């Protein structure tokens, strides 16, 4: 009687949520909206939209979709490079554990999808939208997929440049990407597309994130972690061409070690400055891609400030 | 220059990923596939489709999707539930390690996604399509978001059954609503909606999944996991409101235990099976459940289905 009543008004109306199941679930992604950068890449969508013109609420949507799968990637890619601290903040998982960090990190990534359908109520445009958010997280996780997969079954194979760029493309690139083109999809206005120039800008982004790791060190956590970084992988590729068969193994032993001993990790860092110069090669790379904007007279890329603090 | 020239095609191009990148990062996800079940899912979409009658090229696209959504969120839920073993077999990311487990999974519902293009050339029919399964794998990750938080951060939330219910019907009910309202939304055809009996049947096989992990032990992995499961919010709330203080208390114990301990483990299970007697309770309450379709001869929730009623835990 009573409890097959109570069961029928159940299995009749929607599941039950509310506010206060809402924060709970909120917790681990509340604890990153504290960390700083919102101002950055906000400015940077500002500064497109001097191209693109959406309308301010159109934009709004475009802004809080992008801030949410950005921060929920970056609460499971602590996760899966065992990170202690994120922008000088102790990590999400370590404070409310892995399984409510990758439960919550997943599910703003399908709250981030639901925003979709409120960028505009036109089928074949909302289509659109809907295959570059599919496409670009498709190759987000496809190029995560490689940079762990390198580092958790390290040494079996040792990326080349070109392969370590081809990471890059997918893992950084695509939300660079998946932002700019919501917003060439939706521009009521343009021009050649500027997707070329924001996969150059995620390329510099992710090297100069490898190089500063290792450069301000010089916590080096990227050592710890034992990432194929940009430095490691010329650094491999360097004692492997020069036949420097010891130094090329003694950089696998340390970054197998997946050492916190700042004695050990200042000693890869010594192999990368006096026998590869491998910290120099990536200053002068990341130069050189961004000559390739500052030189770039003709606007074949463009359509500077934003560029020297991509960083953060 | 030739350093201009290779960064100038790299990034005028589409990135690039090859068919062996593809097999390595699948690892995690290929393993889990030789696991059983997928023969009892596929049954289940079968008799459901002699109402709906989606053609067969078209059930097959619904049945892949699910399948992938099933598998990844079996993945995840797995390193969540810190297990060792799910069908049997060593769980995926003991063997490939949390990070390639986490992240093909994630991989692996957006392949899921892309697959619901295939449905359907009509926009409009797709747009619903998209809704549906968004709106589903947000109940998913809702339900068991309270389940792992519940259990992560005991004794701060003890659940009644009223909300044990509830996180049920978002976390379990998320899938089997999922598969229904596509096949809903794609039929050519039929009687009133079944959701009301797909939720009725996440339930049941949830409660049954809870009940028999402690009762084929009677290796109760779930006392291991410290899941607040049904009979145990049973137990917690039967001993709070008959004053049982201690016994409220040990239960709590030993859940936060987190242990391996066959005898700590079994104690658990006496308790609930003399002291609260919350396996009975549990029993029969299932009983009950089935019982409201076994007796639904009005066909209310109803529209082969009583076999798979029976069989629901595989
Ligand atoms: C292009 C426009 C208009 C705006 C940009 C909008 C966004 C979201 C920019 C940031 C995109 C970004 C930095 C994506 C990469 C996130 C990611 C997958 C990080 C994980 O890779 P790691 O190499 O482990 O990074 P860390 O060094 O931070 O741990
Ligand atoms: C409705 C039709 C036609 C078919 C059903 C098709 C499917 C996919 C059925 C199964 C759905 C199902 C059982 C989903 C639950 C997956 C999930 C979120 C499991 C995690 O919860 P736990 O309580 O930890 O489960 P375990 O006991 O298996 O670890
Ligand atoms: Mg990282
Ligand atoms: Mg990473
Ligand atoms: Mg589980
Ligand atoms: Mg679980």
């Amino acid at each position: 009687n009573k409890m097959e009543a109570k069961i029928d008004e159940l299995i009749n109306n929607d599941p039950v949520w509310s506010s206060q199941n809402e924060s709970l679930i909120s917790k681990p992604y509340n604890h990153i909206l504290l960390k700083p950068g919102k101002n950055f890449r906000l400015n940077l969508i500002v500064q497109i939209n001097r191209v693109m013109n959406l309308p301010k609420d159109q934009l709004a949507i475009v802004s809080q979709i992008v801030e949410l799968l950005h921060n929920s990637s970056l609460l499971i890619d602590d996760i899966e490079d065992n990170a202690p601290l994120r922008r000088g903040q102790t990590t999400s998982h370590l404070i409310f554990g892995v399984p409510s960090t990758i439960n919550t990190a997943n599910y703003m990534y399908f709250r981030a999808m639901q925003l979709v359908s409120q960028l505009t109520t036109k089928e074949p445009l909302y289509h659109n939208l809907i295959t570059i958010f599919n496409e670009e997280l498709i190759n987000l996780h496809r190029g995560q997929g490689l940079d762990i997969y390198w580092r958790d079954f390290l040494p079996e194979i040792i990326p080349t440049q070109e392969m370590y760029l081809n990471m890059v493309m997918n893992k950084t690139g695509g939300l660079f990407r998946l932002t700019l083109r919501l917003m060439e999809a939706l521009s009521p206005s343009h021009g050649h597309s500027l997707v070329p120039f924001i996969n150059l800008l995620g390329i510099i982004y992710q090297i100069r994130d490898d190089y500063l790791n290792l450069k301000d060190f010089q916590f080096a956590e990227d050592i710890t972690e034992g990432k194929l970084s940009f430095p490691i992988v010329h650094a491999l590729n360097f004692t492997k061409t020069k036949g420097q068969t010891e130094q090329h193994n003694e950089i696998l032993r340390i970054l197998l070690l997946r050492t916190s001993d700042k004695d050990i990790k200042l000693k890869l860092i010594q192999i990368l400055e006096f026998d590869t110069n491998s910290l120099a090669y990536t200053k002068n790379f990341i130069n050189q891609l961004v000559n390739m904007i500052k030189n770039d007279n003709e606007n074949k890329y463009l359509p500077l400030y934003i560029i020297d603090h991509l960083s953060e």
